[PDB]
């Protein structure tokens, strides 16, 4: 019993392993778009309803204005892009093929429609290769500020801001990255530092303590709730944070405070280096492939890239010169 | 004033700037000219390009049976020739294509499948395009892995001859050495040289392409073959470069670049690297001699061209190179 | 920009000393009245004036009553360290003992101390006459110097000496530079120091007192002792474990600014989770002080490099790239297969 | 079984195998043989040789009126050719040791002078030696940047022309070229693709450092200068080098390391190096195709030699590499 992990991001349209009458009819016909969905295809689009705009219209609003006080620099900064270049606006969705395109020119991820919540392992195997799970539908009207599942005004409002930080992304990969191959009971420790990381996670910003947990970010009452005096916010330990019990009913007792994101991707590559595995991997982002680091040649044939681009730096100090040069 | 140069691939949609040369208008010696079916055809294909933006799938074209016919003339004549003088990694692309990208006999493959083959490969892309482009331009695209492909086919009349780079030429003699990585880090090491330089320049690493991609050749084995793109989409240049005809001489990019050349007869002299690692360390050193007040990097996960202008520009992709190192040191504890 | 060495030779340059303590000029000292002791005191001074870069280390013929304080001094001290000590220098003072000479019969001698931290670490010493100048003193230590005195405390205060005397040197500095990472640590505080401002130099100077001379680390969850002048001290190295001290988590800029005193035992110390990691605080630190340049050190001509330009960085990056060439080659060289040398 | 190597500088101190070639007490063709003071002068520079150790201060000889002469007649006649025969590394080497090491035609420089200069300059260092040194030894020595060195002098009967290697080679030949921060790291590289090497291998490397280290030329501005030692310490050879009479060929480490060679007449054959960066490159790649299970890594501060024979051994050198780009990467944003 070994467990086999994608190589290739093609390889992705094997990690689809989900975890489980007009609304449910428009939830049957968004899930086929997400079953369609081969990699390389372009995001199909959906057009949505007037309640299913109004739905999204209430959840905007609403943490737009807590944004300000309670959200970390970093999605702030991107949010702002997302209303500039995405069509992040309170009268509308959205589209995965628009955000896809956003993030892929600022940090490499990008998008894929998916019907509902895959298993941990899927889901952590897709962040090995920046290709983000997404969800295009959208909650009931009926309950707009509250929502138990990852609808699409959870995941563009919450996760894909954070993901055009190339810091922030590099460490959601780095989480990725860790998990290929690795037991069940790695991939549940795994799970729960992303739990108090990407999902719950809070950050210190010039001496004040922000929001950049994607299920804070996308919620009013726990962006309020997190930054209160009610919580205990304790110092990121990536081995505290991944054996720390939760639920996903109240709200989190208990918040992880991390001193920057360069910080905490240290943390977590010192928390990866001592998982059982008899290989390491890395990333090739010319092919968008792992290259499983099982052997010293292995490495040797990853170590001449790091070499060629040396190289290339070594020869831009030789070339820079004092003068001030103009671009066309 | 340094020329301006893309620095994302969706840049690419201004470098579209084409060469005119044997044209089925101006040129009363095509074997199109006097073809109102032809001309038609070609219009028509170069209008896809036109309309071509990043970002879009490539269209697909669906041949004549006329176009297959010539296609199937081509393919089965030249893969007679490669078992003999095609060099290794030519060959062993070739069969990959065959069962992957559906190179076949009675069938054209078509650009989107290609692409995606290549990308999977060395991360190299294809993009439409209407004609032969500018030096600049051509060499501003292989600075992204993009290679600038056509999808017409060249008249029927004619199939064992065509001066112009049909899809024949691009797929058979340009594609499969995209798919080795070594080969593919030349191709965009002599574009991202390219990137702002003066025109002359831009010739000489126009010039230095022609001894290598398009008509070089490789010391495999003690053995002589034929890596060019000219070369292996030709039938007649193919058997020639491996014959006692032609004066072949040791590859040095200093003698390639300077080196005069034509494009009426077959090639004269050829260009012999010892292999491909050392054609690139070779190129390595040319490069380096380059007059820019600057370098560039290639950010391969958002495609993106980073100017190195500035220690502060240095310490930003020196960063990248100490997290890889990171990565590095975890496998050798892991392996240990 | 003040002047700072640049060769390992220039260090001959960097001899001012603080003479505040001196059995000559404090009252307070329990030699004041000796004057044999005072003699004594002037004729090693004078071996160490003599002494230029590159000469070995003179011997010294010490006296019984000499070799009597250090009996005492290493005797008592020796039985405090197995649970005081940290491992660093457990390890080492075990090796000392086995190959420099470290016995309580007998006054170890520089020269043989100078070759074992060679081989170990590249840590070389030098006979210095007292005590150096903040500046002077962590300017030797960018180049992996360490000023060693050669004299001995009073022979009537053997248990306490507020002078670097050989027994503080040998006993409490001296077993700890045989560590790779706190030779390292040692290094990092020394080049940060290389032109930095007066205001600079005494805020390293306090970090080096409490870290390198009243350090505390953590070693497997309990606390250890690795400062010098705990290690050489019977009396603060009972202290600084006990409950009576203010034990706070090491923080290079809270260490740096903290207010100290040389007369009783130390009221605060500040505990390092490893030696790896404060030197990584460290790093970061020195990085956001206030100079134009950054420094490396060059260990084959035992130079600074002072990197103040693009071309001064790519020159250090050319050995860097020759170092990651040999790794590779290790690389396609090694194989599974178990081999046997010689 | 891996042959025994040093791992430290001072287990040099058991490399000190000496061939026995042009010996005064058995070859009767050597100018010295019939020479019984001469003899003795030798029986007893070689005893100073014998009694050193590492850590050792480098012995002093005091030389002789006949012995000064010797080399004043070396020295006037080579430096003269200099200027238009030495490459430009030798030239600004040996301008630097006139004024530093005593590099004077009225005396004959010490090696303590000579290392104290080489050791700033480069971080090789000198140890006197008896003799020549057997190839492995030899080579095992430039691996540590140690230069093993001869004390004493020819016969004053044949100032001009010398095959053993007396002091007049050493200092006006060797010492100079490794003074070039490039030429030392070139010389060391040999020296450490040697370690625990096959003595065929050996043979190669061997024959490699003859073609390059003894009689190398090297492309100076379209000009063609010479670097090697035994061109560099020899008036008939170094004017012979740069004539139309021999075969220069382009620098190629495995066509030089297979290259048959003597050693009593002028060499008929000679490489040219493009430069010393690019002769370095050339011997990297031609060391990386060397027969050994494993490499091996300096360290400059205890001098010392790392045998990198698993994963865990270069991951721990790796760390340092590691360490040395985060100085460089701070050094570029404080400029
Ligand atoms: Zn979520
Ligand atoms: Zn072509
Ligand atoms: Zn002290
Ligand atoms: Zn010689």
């Amino acid at each position: 019993m070994v467990p086999w992990f994608p190589r290739k991001v093609s390889e992705l349209d094997k990690c689809h392993h989900l975890v489980t009458q007009v609304y449910r009819q428009r939830r049957k016909l968004i899930a086929e778009i997400a079953f369609q969905y081969r990699h390389g295809d372009p995001i199909p689009r959906v057009e949505y309803t007037a309640e299913e705009i109004a739905t999204w219209k209430e959840v905007y609003t609403t943490l737009k204005g807590l944004y300000a006080t309670h959200a970390c620099g970093e999605h702030l900064e991107a949010f702002a892009l997302l209303e500039r270049f995405s069509g992040y606006r309170e009268d509308n969705i959205p589209q995965l093929e628009d955000v896809s395109r956003f993030l892929k020119e600022r940090t490499g991820f990008q998008l894929r429609p998916v019907a509902g919540l895959l298993s941990a392992r899927d889901f952590l195997a897709s962040l090995a290769f920046r290709v983000f799970q997404c969800t295009q539908y959208i909650r009931h009207a009926s309950s707009p500020m509250h929502s138990p599942e990852p609808d699409c005004c959870h995941e563009l409002l919450g996760h894909v801001p954070m993901l055009a930080d190339r810091t922030f992304a590099q460490f959601s990969q780095d989480i990725g990255l860790a998990s290929l191959g690795a037991s069940d009971e790695e991939i549940e420790k795994l799970s729960t530092l992303y739990w108090f990381t990407v999902e719950f996670g809070l950050c210190k910003q010039n001496g004040e303590v922000k929001a950049y947990g994607a299920g804070l970010l996308s919620s009013y009452g726990e962006l309020l709730h997190c930054l209160s005096e009610e919580p205990e916010i304790r110092a990121f330990d990536p081995e505290a944070a991944a054996v720390q019990p939760y639920q996903d009913q109240t709200y989190q007792s208990v918040y992880f405070v991390s001193e920057s994101f360069s910080d905490a991707k240290d943390k977590l590559r010192s928390y990866a280096s001592r998982i059982q595995r008899p290989f390491s991997v890395k990333f090739d982002p010319y092919t968008l492939a792992i290259d499983v680091l099982d052997s010293p040649q292995a490495v040797r044939r990853s170590l001449e890239g790091v070499q060629d681009e040396l190289d290339t730096l070594a020869h831009a100090l030789s070339a820079i010169g004092a003068e001030n040069l103009y671009f066309q």
